[PDB]
């Protein structure tokens, strides 16, 4: 059976990793990391978190099966951090919510949801987006388009030529958007390009999907989700699937929601009840101690506020290392002018670097990025900065 | 998008629990039940595994990502627990296992792998089987045909049926068994029966697939993988696709196995590298707790003892409750002999009672079984016992 078998492709993100480990220089330097590092190159656990799994640890009386949709305070805590509290579509009992494990994990049931379900055939990503992304719509079966989006030469949003591509987009499709800190560049629509975004979407028929795994790295939890938001208002149908891997330092307990909006509560019951039998099929049941975790701090306030404080602490640093990394540059020699840097949002960014130069630096210099280009800011520190930045400009 | 949908019909087991939280009266029993209840009716969390989460919680110094097949250790562990030590698979180099998000998420990733990488087309599960095996087969585009299996009148394995009907599997095709204590049946396969099994397995070209989520629960932790060894002994391939989240009782931490066994380390690692791209296009990487709790456990000489041991209680209740049931039957005036109970293995059998006999035990008695007559003996208590007896019998 298996002798025919090829082998499967690199992932072109989980890939690099291994070329990493196996590069035994020592100055070594993982730019390519799709995960937080605090200023001493660690990823610790939350103090909020380990917290929070002590109280679980002398509390937790049970691990029967938790119901297909998960805790349900899990679910009206990332509703709330989604719309707010003062929201229309909690009153009306327009949301439905199912914990996933993870946010590739709620990017899947919607896809079989959608592919199963609905008559959707086709779904538009961002050129360029996260490269799971593709994987994950094909393995449902549906097609995956691009709409354009970076601009190459001002290292910006092109917007004209962004609503010029989704004009070939028919009603009907699904156009997906990401939150905010846009992986892999940075680079997110303003409050104003948003709105412009939700009225054209209502219009033309599209069916929304927001990929929000960054929540609170922009600007803040509240700000970050005005996108959301501006589209929720205008919209009767939506779909969101989020991720506190990132912002609860919670990657390996597999925490997400998919969240379910229609134009009433019977009619998003009847379509959450397919969504139920899609995840019954596939893991069953999601994984209850890190959704555990994120309901037990969001629901104390005294957690709930050492986990905030946190996030901006992440946060802060990430601003502070793309302030370092341009002003480094540009004291190291930069000839080009890296101030779109500190435009930009999250932890990656588009370093404008050619597949050539990327390459040139992992086996030259022994710096890693994503054969893209894009690099993680939060790999930087007050320690590594002055390398990273003489070999980036000796490759200029 | 949604207003057309169509609500899903009720799963046949989850489904029951709806109708019994709803049903106000008090004398309730619920015998419908698929995890393990003790003395008392409770489900606790083990103490080896409260003891695994407490060195857990002061020894974890990251929640960062597991990379896609998980806990190496774990992954060893299973294997070990699965084919032996003094294992040639395990030693060739034979076998991959991937951490998954319960056994139901083995069976999506296997199901999934060979409907993309492989010209699998149709899987024959048992007549009957557990419900859930078919919607996961069927969700990868696979369809499901089913072999005899279960003798309605001497309530029994009908192997000459079985055998008969295998006999339309064609070479390719998967044939999934179950390793030991059959759901809903409790029905095993004697070494025998499974000696031959395996042979004319060989001979005809089917694929197995062993969905093994009760090891330890028939007659203990080597014993009851007699059957998979036999099978390992004279395959190439093989799949198996275990749980954990019965036999720790980690059932809400989704903690499950899918085992790829090829003829050689250089095929199962081609064949592997398009199994992990299957996850990584479905939920990406695993829980890392209750996998966690498992390796730990299991690498722990003392705490692998206080588990085994915990096991080998609850086993020896489920047998206790088995006769008891067989017992307070009788003396509360069966007609018909129910000494087959005591024949069967794990928590389920089939009570050998008719749609309308559950419909009536329910409306009239408040007694709780799945309408196909599966019953779960440990939902039983000797305090329950007899009420239960009672309404079975005036419904004879
Ligand atoms: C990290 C990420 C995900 C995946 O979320 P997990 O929680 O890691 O599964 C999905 N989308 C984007 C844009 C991400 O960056
Ligand atoms: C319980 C069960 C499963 C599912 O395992 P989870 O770990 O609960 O996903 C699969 N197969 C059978 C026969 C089972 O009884």
């Amino acid at each position: 059976m298996f002798e025919n078998i090829t082998a499967a492709p690199a992932d072109p993100i989980l890939g690099l990793a291994d070329l990493f480990r196996a590069d035994e220089r020592p100055g070594k330097i993982n730019l390519g990391i799709g995960f937080y590092k605090d200023e001493t190159g660690k990823t610790p656990v939350l103090t909020s978190v380990k917290k929070a799994e002590q109280y679980l640890l002398e509390n937790e009386t049970t691990k029967n099966y938790l119901g297909i949709d998960g805790i349900p305070e899990f679910g009206r805590c990332t509703q709330e951090l989604l719309f707010g509290k003062g929201s229309a579509l909690i009153n009306d009992k327009r949301a439905r919510t199912a914990q996933t494990p993870g946010g590739t994990g709620a990017l899947r049931v919607a896809a079989d949801f959608l592919a199963k379900n609905t008559s959707v055939k086709r779904v538009w990503v961002s050129n360029p987006s996260w490269p799971n992304h593709k994987s994950v719509f094909n393995s449902a079966g549906l097609e995956v388009r691009e709409y354009a989006y970076y601009d190459a030469e001002n290292h910006t949003l092109d917007f004209d030529a962004l609503i010029n591509s989704l004009n070939e987009a028919q009603a009907g499709d699904v156009v997906l958007f990401h939150g905010c800190c846009h992986n892999p560049t940075g680079i997110d629509p303003t409050l104003e390009q948003w709105q412009t975004l939700a009225q054209l979407s209502v219009e033309k028929g599209w069916l929304p999907l927001f990929d929000f795994a960054y929540q609170g790295f922009a600007r803040g939890l509240e700000e970050d989700a005005e996108g959301l938001r501006a589209f929720a208002a205008m919209h009767k149908e939506l779909i969101v699937a989020s991720s506190y891997s990132k912002n609860f330092g919670l990657y390996n307990e597999r925490v997400g929601a998919c969240t379910l909006v229609a134009a009433d509560s019977e009619t998003v019951d009847r379509a959450f009840s397919q969504m139920k039998a899609a995840i019954r099929a596939n893991y069953s049941n999601p994984p209850a101690h890190g959704a555990s975790v994120v309901a037990t701090i969001l629901s104390n306030d005294a957690l709930r506020a050492i986990w905030e404080q946190e996030l901006t602490d992440m946060r802060q640093r990430i601003q502070r290392m793309r302030q370092l990394f341009v002003n480094t540059l540009q004291e190291k020699g930069a000839n080009r002018d890296f101030s779109f840097i500190i435009k930009q949002n999250g932890m990656f960014s588009f370093s404008g670097l050619t597949k050539e130069q990327v390459l040139r630096l992992r086996e030259e210099f022994g710096v890693y990025a994503v054969a893209s280009g894009r690099v993680n800011v939060a790999g930087m520190t007050p320690d590594n900065m002055a390398p990273l930045c003489e070999a980036i400009v000796a490759v200029l």
